[PDB]
């Protein structure tokens, strides 16, 4: 009975972190755009 | 006793998935710098 709770814990435990890691992927996906759209501004700035 | 192997079959499936998931997570994490050092060099090469 404890063995279900720990292994069913183990299906619950790792499923939170990779889901949280999936939030980390979508975090850096914004930074790649942020390192583009902010970065394209200075090239538009420095040509002026 | 039926729940024991499916909780084992879930973890043996899911922990199989994360070792390539951390790789593609590492890929975008290893992507931001060669946008950064690229966009710094085009700040550099356009400067002189």
């Amino acid at each position: 009975g404890e063995r279900l709770e720990e292994a069913g814990g183990a299906t619950s435990a790792q499923i939170e972190l990779n889901k949280k890691r999936e939030a980390e992927m979508s975090k850096l996906r914004r930074d790649l755009e942020e390192s583009n759209i902010q970065h394209e501004s200075t090239l538009a700035n420095l040509r002026k």
